[PDB]
């Protein structure tokens, strides 16, 4: 049969094509998971379709619900066959379903206004008088929760209780906050979307210090899936010969404005 395929629009790794509109199917997509996902299938033998997750959610279960969200929910629940996402390699999801080896390297980062004192996290926890916080929801947040290592245990302390919620929606939200915060707000993100805005306009924008943690994304199936141990070696074939890092090179740096 052919397979689902969920994924997610965020830059760059999935984004609707400016004639979209005139466009069907596969076409109508772009990107890093986009162009992924077609080697992917060419490697492993299937021929696919690109659907977007309904719930614009990547993975997470309900507390007393017991009830699995986003891309995750659609492995689970059997809605879809394979999620090709900026999908963080998580313990409490990796129970629940296979992730591949990861296709991406990562960890979480600071993103500063360019001209912010700040330096390293400890010298954001440290102080107060430089705001800081992460998305929500998603793996960063609860890097902080499931934390008990000095600063980063004493920088959850500090965010949860904040005044204005410091907590974000959108990636888009942090970055329009780090801006029009004119040199008070810094967003904690994960390094990949943090080098992606560094290079976009107004290049206002940058990372700073080395990463909180070391992760990785990886594609998933449902636990036990007859597509798992195919997609496991085309991501290996893939990385080894390259073309992960042209890949990202291409959706990442080729076209950088700064
Ligand atoms: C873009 C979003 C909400 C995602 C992408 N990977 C992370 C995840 O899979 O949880 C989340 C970002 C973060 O929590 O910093």
């Amino acid at each position: 049969k052919t397979v689902v395929v969920t994924t997610i629009l965020e830059s760059p790794y999935v984004m609707m094509k400016k004639n979209h509109e005139m466009l069907e199917g596969n076409e109508r997509y772009e990107g890093y998971c986009v162009d992924l996902a077609a080697e992917i299938a060419k490697h492993c033998g299937f021929k696919y379709k690109l659907t977007i997750v309904g719930d614009g959610k990547y993975g997470a279960r309900d507390a007393d619900t017991k009830i699995w969200n986003g891309m995750v929910g659609e492995l689970v629940y059997g809605k879809a066959d394979i999620a090709i996402a900026p999908l963080t390699i998580t313990l409490v999801r990796e129970e629940v379903i296979d992730f591949s080896k990861p296709f991406m390297s990562l960890g979480i980062s600071i993103m500063i206004k360019k001209g912010t004192p700040i330096e390293s996290a400890e010298d954001l926890s440290k102080q107060t008088e430089i705001a800081y916080g992460t998305l929500d929801s998603g793996s960063t947040k609860e890097f902080f929760r499931r934390s008990k290592i000095a600063v980063f245990d004493k920088m959850w302390t500090y965010m949860r209780s904040a005044e204005p919620s410091v907590f974000v929606r959108t990636t888009a939200e942090g970055v329009a906050r780090v801006r029009k915060s004119k040199g008070k707000y810094a967003y904690l993100l994960e390094s990949t979307m943090n080098e992606y805005i560094e290079q976009r306009k107004p290049c206002d924008t940058m990372k700073v210090g080395g990463n909180l943690d070391s992760k990785g994304y990886g594609i998933a199936t449902p636990k036990g899936s007859s597509l798992g141990n195919a997609v496991n070696l085309a991501v290996l074939k893939l990385n080894e010969q390259g073309l992960l890092d042209k890949l990202k090179n291409k959706w990442w740096y080729d076209k950088g404005e700064c």
